[PDB]
């Protein structure tokens, strides 16, 4: 079993795992703001965000996680073109919602 809290953190990362912008859609809110190295997305544009990962054939797979503090801290491995990359994706869940994500790869 699942607290609703980390299902929902858990849901948004497997949108990312299946490049599908329809479960994307169904787990976010028109105020879920999320980071990308820079670029900032809000809402609908985070489920455009999805769209463009399924286009270019990027490839998420969840590796491990850990709560940290009062967010999720996601270790995911991102694959395109031959080029595997770590990423960090960090979820705030407030009030069983996506509040803001963040994620890091430098």
């Amino acid at each position: 079993h699942m607290p609703e809290e980390e299902k929902a953190a858990r849901l948004f990362i497997e949108a990312l795992e299946k490049g599908d912008p329809e479960l994307m859609r169904k787990v976010i809110s028109p105020d879920t703001r999320m980071e990308d190295n820079g670029r900032e997305f809000t809402g609908d544009e985070v489920v455009e965000y999805v769209k463009e990962i399924q286009k270019r054939g990027e490839q998420w797979h969840l590796r491990r996680y850990t709560k940290e503090g009062n967010s999720w801290r996601f270790e995911v491995q991102v694959d395109n073109n031959g080029q595997t990359e770590q990423w960090e994706v960090q979820i705030e869940v407030r009030n069983g919602r996506i509040k803001r994500v963040t994620i890091t790869h430098v």
